[PDB]
């Protein structure tokens, strides 16, 4: 049944035949003789999972482990929606468990919350401040400030050239180009304040703009391309050096993103009465207010931290990241949080507490969300596409969800650690 | 067949030849529903994990605003055998993330297929292409510095005097090898390394450090700090433990001392790129490529404010990997800190010498996440799946090595990227 | 040594008073408890003869009495002193004054006073100079200019708090606390707020010019201003503190690295390769290598934020002793970034720039209402209000600051960059 | 005024207006008039005379002081180029009660109410029954870069000088330059071929930059024997770090660490501090807790640390520009007693940069201020223990104008005139 390679060759390159006729074995026969490269596979084979299928299988015979792919599942998978915008060299997927926390009582409704973790007790010790919260009365949420930056690094000649530049852009007149510039490559470009940083003959300019429902990555990197080709027709011995100098801040930990925002700021509180904290949390307030100020502020001093005064943030925004396809690498920024607790009520007993994050990056189109499994999480909370009737209300959302959960997880963890139930 | 009556249903339930097996989905979910089985009891009562899983989603759907919320979230024919109890809870299914493969890396005279885990469009062709570059010349090369994961427990004492004598107690030979001996008691793997203390006034905050085999080593460490602080009290019975964690270890949250210190594997990579490979795999010049790296990366981020983000993308090839291992991806907070580093090199100063620096990798490849059977494939691909006999922590030492090497190809070519300004996906 | 009676006689005269009494007789009346530890600063006449008491009150009660014999006081003037510079004065403290110039700034030629008792600082900052000024001199500019204040207020609720947020971002509230600030001074002009929230704290970061001082007490009338005129609008709002640690003053903070705070400042230069060999001891290609290594990566390594150059904090410190500035706030004022760039047609010249975006200075108030401060601000042509240009003096002190932290670093890292560490 | 041809023929038979054409027409270069002019106060004359001149304004130097200052300890040793001296006033704050013993505290400044504001938290700890301190740790940095071809050789010098065999050999050239130098465990970072080694050792009394220095270029010769590829790029790389903000002095501390603590009864904070126990509380929070938070502080938690580090050491003759990381601290408050409303306060100070020989501290004035205190020069019997007290008087001076600061804000006494 194998033929040779120059008539495998002639009923590929044949219009109305393809590599439909041909065979599993003719197909990876033709890739070790070199005639067709390793990446010429994706447009040539007619479906997508035949042509993950046949990537593991020339994969398979390079690995030290032979049977290394079979629990790894690749079938019964829509790939349509994953090549060309997801993901590369794909072969295969990987299952994360997926767990729900609530109902979370959040701005007087009701969310069920979806989670994406492998850490055992992350789900249930969240679940316990949702417990806590409801019982309480709820929490409230404000998202403060909403808007994705990109932070472009460009040269001028000399430092008082780029200071020139700065200068320039400060003025009504400059900034109102350089705004209709950014605002004219998509419908939701709309430059806010710019804020500008010089570095000798360097300098750093931090676009900022919404981008309805969207994170809005490439969106603002479209409209601060076109920016930086206005300015120079006003200064044409500027060079764009990086349309990233990485004054963004994307996906490191930056003091910028901490002080100026960036995605959606965002902050929740609730009241637990003292009832609550015994019963549910296995507590004390005293005990929680004397842990949270020794932990998460005094603590995270010692420590050197910017934006880490907190319990584990990051292990809940990782969680609903993973579930609702948003970009988990983006973690890093996201779980930048504040964690408060005061004593509160008439017999300040109860415990008044908060959670405060200036820089929660987020969307519900677009990315991840396009996937009908991570689509599915979002249903569940009520925030799935783009909002028609009021544009960025699902993303905002989506964040106030974030914090409020954060908040939840906060509540559990800290009553854990102050009572020291580390089971 | 239809629904029985209620009296009906709790007889066989309650039978034990019988059980749940016997009564239908739409008789188990009237019971709940009308106050007869209590609802978080239907974990146990039921058979398999599946039917328990397929349960929780019908009772959660009557709750959601949009019922069909569930439709396309997958959940049957998974192994939730190993899940339940370890790593997930209330669970309702799973989430398919997207595989790519990056490779051939080439490191330390081996070759790997990188497995990534993502959603983000461009980024394991961009890092397969970073790759292509590194193998071209030459091979990288990296070293594991240090190894040892921390847990920073904050104590109190009734003065700031008795906590000052505790932290000079600490540091005498004696005191610290009857903590040491209480700490390495708890595991095998454990071995105590020197202890570093900070005062705030009668706070201590006293930060355990030990390698831990071949997993990453958090309940492993905070184990081995319960016995210590435990043994310390004997010592000091005016100590009050204020918390297991106050945050001086520091675990997912950004913080100097992780930078400074490092914490879980410490790694170095490098390679030299020739000039002919920088043009035609990069499409750039190593000139271009120096330029970006310093003002960009060094002085970018000086400009921002950062500790410990002196590189462009190793958040995305950390995030990838680690949700591929079934390692905790929200570790990539302190996991992602990298500086990255470039030269001009050799005879004619035209090839491209790039480092990266990764002080705190927090990995593993035994333990949480990566006792699942799909996330030990993407260990089986590499050769670092579970624990080495003949060398405990060599798996998880190659992963760090794995990793650090990965994000230095990633480094190379969204760096190319930027210099050259080929910014369209 | 009369009786305590006696020389109660003479002290309640009018016509003599303590003038005509000794200094035994005086700390005598003290001692014994008939003028207790406060009438004195009336009725000694002259401030030194009070300096001189209260050093003779305060020698009996050291270890060593003899303490201040090398201490002096004597000659000085204190009636700009007392009552607002210093309490409890028992002398002063003399600091050497060394000159580092001519400083080429700005197509004009400085003589910088620099007070410092570090060796080799005045010498190794004056060489920086020389290098400068056969390459053609530096030129910089003033990027920013307003001091801040940051003051943290409460609300019952972060809902209560977001809602003062919001209306402050309005250009309705903004205008009627714009009003209410600039009402308190000629000076006082609001820029644009900067807020932060804590669930139901508010961090409010005031900034405005202030002329040519400093302006630290004129940005914190203006804000108390603003605030009660904020409590109009929002009556449940407790003012906790009128500095919460956000404006930063005299502590590391981030937000003055990425704001701005006082002026900021870019200078620069090209030393020509002749000039680097033979007054800096070194090649262009040397000091690039270290400044790569020392000021940027080796700074990422320490974990700075801000310090990313090799000493412009000797620099800023030796100056503002010099001139009457707050020494203190050397803490935000040496936050600077050094870069180093090859330069010319065989790459061989060395670019250098300083960016020093928080350096908090003034050339009105504080200690420049002393004599022998306002000197060295008169030796840089800075001294007092420029009344034609409002700002122009503490914005040209600004610059020659920078300026000269930029010869420093140059002169430092030529050192280090060669080995010549004697 | 004669002319320029008997001039040449030792200098104080010249006049000042000789001379100075003698400048003016080089004759004499101008780098050999140092060592021919005797009298040192004549010789600051000159160059005042000389540099008038070149000012805009020459009457701008009529007010800056000269005469009668001792510039014997001066020349070639604190200051080049001298034209004078800057007179900074020097007031006092005590008693300070601290280890049970009284401290009168000296602080050079300009600034209106600092000392009043000191004394008054002086006053506060006095009547709570006095204050308590610990150094915590002492060890001078420095903190040099090298170099190696490639990584993988940079790594193989951190793990040499990890073992004991490797460290015994670097300590032993270390501590062969000095008495006092003794090599603690040497902290390394690696960045791809750089390698950051931070060296540090007790100093005596001595705040010890020039001690460590010799210390650290023997030590880095030695290791050049074992790897003579090694380049040492820069004695300092940055990482030690001295006078610029550096998380690393924040937590692995740098000079002397101190921690100092105190209790203040209900009713002195209501009669000295004129506010209550929960308002100082309340403030300290959300002042210098939560909001040097929002601001991104690094070690910045705290009120005005920098105000009283830097008024005792002008006035001491201290390197004022080690401010910048001396002024580190945390203050924190707490309810304290069986009433819970006494004020429980501490400072800490991991990174005081001090001494009490050398630099400054050689000059007369400056060691007056320090003999007040007890601490001037090298403790004898015990190296170290002058330089230690020091930093526990700064700790605790520190802490006092916390509690005054703190005061006034949370109550809202802002009003200097009274
Ligand atoms: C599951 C997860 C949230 N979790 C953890 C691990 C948190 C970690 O991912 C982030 C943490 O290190 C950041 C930090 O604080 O520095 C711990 C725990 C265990 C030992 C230890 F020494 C410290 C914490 C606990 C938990 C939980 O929440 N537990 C619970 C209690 C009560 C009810 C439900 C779950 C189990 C015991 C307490
Ligand atoms: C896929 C991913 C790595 N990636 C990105 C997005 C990186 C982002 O996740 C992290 C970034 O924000 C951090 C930072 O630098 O601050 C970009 C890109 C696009 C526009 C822009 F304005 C900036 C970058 C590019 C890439 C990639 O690598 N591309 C490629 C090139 C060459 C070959 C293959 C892929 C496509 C174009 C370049
Ligand atoms: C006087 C001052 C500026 N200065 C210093 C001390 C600077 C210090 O205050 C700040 C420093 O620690 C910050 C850092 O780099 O981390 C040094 C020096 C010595 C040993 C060392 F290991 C490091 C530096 C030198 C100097 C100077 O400039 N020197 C000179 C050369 C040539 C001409 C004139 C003076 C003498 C030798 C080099
Ligand atoms: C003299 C100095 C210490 N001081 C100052 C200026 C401190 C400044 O150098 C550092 C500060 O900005 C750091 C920060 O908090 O962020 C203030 C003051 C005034 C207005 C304002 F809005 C804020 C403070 C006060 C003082 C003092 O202590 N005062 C006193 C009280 C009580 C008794 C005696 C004097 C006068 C009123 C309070």
């Amino acid at each position: 049944e194998p033929r040779p390679n120059e008539e495998c060759l002639q009923i590929l390159g044949n219009a109305e035949k393809g590599a439909k006729f041909l065979s599993d074995a003719e197909i990876i026969q033709l890739v070790n003789a070199k005639h067709i490269p390793a990446y010429k596979l994706e447009t040539l084979i007619e479906t997508h999972e035949r042509g993950v299928s046949i990537r593991r299988q020339l994969l398979s015979k390079k690995l030290s482990e032979p049977s290394s792919l079979q629990y790894l599942p690749y079938r019964d998978y829509n790939y349509s929606l994953v090549m060309g915008a997801c993901c590369e060299n794909v072969i295969g997927y990987m299952p994360i468990p997926v767990g729900v926390a609530g109902p979370l009582c959040l701005d007087e409704k009701e969310f069920q919350v979806p989670m994406a973790t492998t850490e055992g007790c992350l789900v249930a010790s969240t679940n316990r401040g949702c417990r806590a919260i409801g019982l309480g009365g709820g929490a409230s949420s404000r998202v403060l400030a909403d808007g994705m930056t990109r932070g472009p690094v460009v040269r001028l000649p000399r430092a008082c050239d780029s200071a020139e530049v700065k200068a320039w852009l400060e003025t009504s007149e400059g900034f109102a180009v350089i705004k209709e510039a950014f605002d004219s490559t998509s419908r939701f470009a709309r430059l806010q304040k710019l804020h500008t940083s010089i570095a000798g003959r360097n300098l750093y300019i931090r676009f900022q703009s919404r981008s309805g429902d969207a994170m809005g990555m490439n969106m603002i990197s479209k409209g601060t391309e076109k920016a930086l080709s206005k300015l120079h027709e006003y200064f044409p011995e500027m060079q764009i050096l990086a349309v990233s100098g990485n004054y963004c801040t994307d996906k490191k930990p930056a003091a910028i993103n901490w002080i100026e925002g960036r995605g959606k700021s965002v902050v929740c509180e609730a009241v637990i009465p003292a009832k609550v904290v015994r019963e549910v949390l296995k507590t004390t307030t005293e005990a929680m207010i004397e842990v949270n100020i020794n932990k998460n502020l005094v603590g995270s001093a010692m420590a050197g931290s910017i934006g880490g005064y907190n319990a584990h943030a990051a292990n809940i925004v990782t969680a609903i990241y993973i579930a609702c396809g948003q970009d988990a690498a983006q973690n890093v920024g996201s779980s930048n949080c504040i964690t408060l607790m005061e004593a509160s009520g008439p017999t300040n007993e109860d415990l008044y507490i908060s959670c405060t994050m200036p820089s929660i990056e987020i969307g519900t189109v677009g990315g991840g969300t396009n996937l009908l499994p991570q689509q599915a999480c979002l249903q569940m909370l009520g925030v799935q596409g783009a909002c028609k009737d009021n544009p960025g209300e699902n993303a905002r959302q989506l964040a106030r969800i974030v914090c409020g959960t954060v908040m939840a997880g906060e509540l559990s963890l800290m009553a854990a650690l102050a009572a020291g139930h580390l089971v």
